[PDB]
């Protein structure tokens, strides 16, 4: 009733179709949109599923100029004699309503997110469970994306564990500190990260322009000195600190801060970046945050007065995200796989004590969300 | 006389320090940036170059308790007894003048633009001589940056090469493709690249949230059947379509396009992104070009009413690309490179005819923008 064809017809000069359905529903469909997504042979390429028409073939102004149709298709001749066939099912999905898109928009990018504090249940899952089956994988990355984290158990204390995850979810993002990276204290160490000092809360690699999506931290080696975790859900943290303190919030989500780091890892390094600590989209949402108070610079490209209410704003920032309602800390044990969204959460660790043998050890990586976004669309399509 | 001192003084209730320099210029420090800044082994690691000052630690109402000077630094105690000292020409550097904040952008970014249409003189280099040389490589990165392109000639006829360039600059973008991939006729294509048809003017990878900044394509066999390159230098364009069509300009400005990839190469993939067409920063300058017609979806998620019009304004951007003053057209010849800035120029084939054997076969690679500005600032550092 829903994707069977009750009439179809040209409106409006035949720029447009009309489809009315058996549910009584009607759609309306662009003439131009029809001619552009043609899929004959000839507009459309169906080993690559792409368009071979050239925008250079398409006239903006085209009309209908016949078409019949049947239950579950329509046919559709064109003023140059072009000829076209669509599919019910194929229309109907793609039918331009409000409700009728972001249907679709929510199947494509699972937008759909839980805020929380320090109440978090921290969703926890076996790791060779996700290795092995598509059902806790695809639990594996819906929970990512939801809640921002996913704490795999059950691994080895040994190196390699982390490439494992990154080969299941497709592949790892290469940066300057290697494919993966080591968390250990280090003599003359080229980033705060490695050593023991306490890590208040921070995005990683705020330094580029486009941070890691995905972050994946094993622990190896714990210490009983300290070295706990701690996270903050930085869309929360926002929303609070809108209501909050507004101007605090205008100025985050408005100033461009520095952000740098110059060393020697993977490869020689000299990176520059300039971020907005609050990112918006253009509706206003937040959709990233970019801030780690040891690669921020000492450059600031700001006009004098604008400096100390920065400093008064990211401070107010900084203690929404320490207030208790808002963390939750846990110790992670040898074995333990964290993966968490990067560009919503803020993370952080404890300072712990110094040695002459390594007392503590993680190994971290990175994925690019897009990435890891491909491999949870097909995940659905297998388990669904 | 212009970094060094002649008189120091905390001002405006202590909460800002004044330097007058020998020059008789003044520049203006907050105290809270001040003690932010602190180089102190406390407040700054020197091994990482980075602060490990905590926002926690941090009094934003702070002012300074103590000043004393001589030519070359200043040596300042905070309220709490901790103590700071600074030099001078580290100071100047960072003023906030809106004079010299810009000038330390500049080096930092290098923002120069030379736009161009038909007339374009290639920026030609030789391939070892980029490899071999900080010189040569130097003028390769700073040219790609100016430009948006730089042709390397006097490479081999053989896989590889684009590798050799990766290693240069510092490491390849791995995307599904591949870290390098091969542009040839391909049985059951997964992609319009690997046909003989004709490729209009696209950048590379929109279906990507962070498509590749830079894109490397080397010759390694031309047919004479066609294969012409072309190139567009998009920045040029969209100025021209804000003078000629600024609604049309606004409308690829503004409306989120939807661009898809669904398939297996270097892994399975099902790659989803929105962007648009003309990508603007905060400032409404033209920062990034996302089109490609195959890969532009089938799914447009705007409301009935827009998508005519967007089409007719896609056209004209189309139009504009096409135009005999903004195209140059080239034929690659094996051995050569050509590098350029995909986030910038578009680029394009001609068709050519398909054999029983291999006339053709071009091999590429991506690489990310800050990979390649930190090359681009270490090599500076050595050549001057
Ligand atoms: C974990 N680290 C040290 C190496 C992987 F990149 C990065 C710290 C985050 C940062 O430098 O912003
Ligand atoms: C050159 N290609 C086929 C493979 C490297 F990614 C990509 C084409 C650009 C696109 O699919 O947007
Ligand atoms: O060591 C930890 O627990 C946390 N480490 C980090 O957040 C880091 O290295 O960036
Ligand atoms: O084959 C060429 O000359 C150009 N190829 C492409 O632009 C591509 O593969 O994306
Ligand atoms: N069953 C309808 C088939 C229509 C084919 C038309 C070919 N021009
Ligand atoms: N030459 C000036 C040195 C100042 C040192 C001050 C220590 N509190
Ligand atoms: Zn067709
Ligand atoms: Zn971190
Ligand atoms: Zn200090
Ligand atoms: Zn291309």
């Amino acid at each position: 009733m829903a994707c069977t064809i009750q009439k179809a017809e040209a409106l409006d000069g035949a720029h447009l179709m009309q489809i009315l359905w058996y549910d009584e529903e009607e759609s309306l469909y662009p003439a131009v949109w029809l001619r552009d997504n043609c899929p004959c042979s000839d507009c459309y390429l169906d080993s690559a599923k792409a368009r071979k028409l050239l925008v250079e073939a398409l006239d903006v102004n085209i009309g209908i100029k016949g078409l019949i149709f049947d239950r579950k298709k329509v046919y559709i001749t064109w003023p140059d004699e072009h000829y076209s066939e669509f599919q019910a099912d194929w229309l109907k999905k793609r039918c331009f309503s409000k409700q009728a898109r972001a249907k679709l928009q929510r199947e494509l990018f699972f937008p759909e997110c839980q805020y929380w504090g320090s109440e978090l249940q921290l969703p926890t899952l076996d790791f060779e469970d996700v290795l092995r089956y598509d059902e806790h994988a695809y639990k594996w990355l819906s929970t990512l994306k939801k809640v921002g984290i996913v704490r795999l158990t059950g691994a080895s204390d040994k190196p390699g564990e982390v490439s494992k995850l990154g080969k299941r979810m497709g592949f790892l993002y290469l940066t300057f500190y290697g494919h993966t990276w080591q968390v250990q204290d280090k003599i003359d160490a080229n980033n705060v990260a490695y050593t023991t000092g306490k890590l208040s809360f921070h995005t990683d690699y705020p330094a580029l322009h486009h941070p890691p999506g995905v972050q994946l931290l094993h622990c190896i080696k714990q210490t009983v000195t300290g070295g706990d975790s701690e996270i903050v859900d930085g869309f929360n943290v926002c929303q609070k600190l809108k209501k909050n303190n507004p101007q605090a919030f205008q100025i985050l989500s408005s100033t461009f801060v520095d952000f740098t780091d110059i060393g020697v890892d993977y490869c020689d390094f000299s990176v520059q970046s300039k971020h907005k600590i609050i990112e918006l989209d253009d509706k206003g949402q937040v959709v990233r945050i970019n801030f780690n108070n040891a690669t921020r610079d000492t450059i600031f490209d700001v006009p004098v007065e604008r400096v100390q209410p920065f400093y008064a704003a990211l401070k107010e920032f900084v203690d929404l995200m320490n207030s208790k309602e808002s963390k939750f800390t846990f110790k992670m044990n040898p074995g333990d796989v964290i993966t968490f969204d990067n560009w919503r959460l803020l993370h952080g660790r404890r300072s712990y004590e110094a040695g002459t043998e390594i007392s503590r050890h993680l190994e971290g990586a990175y994925a690019d969300w897009d990435v890891v976004m491909s491999r949870l669309r097909i995940l659905r399509q297998r388990v669904e």
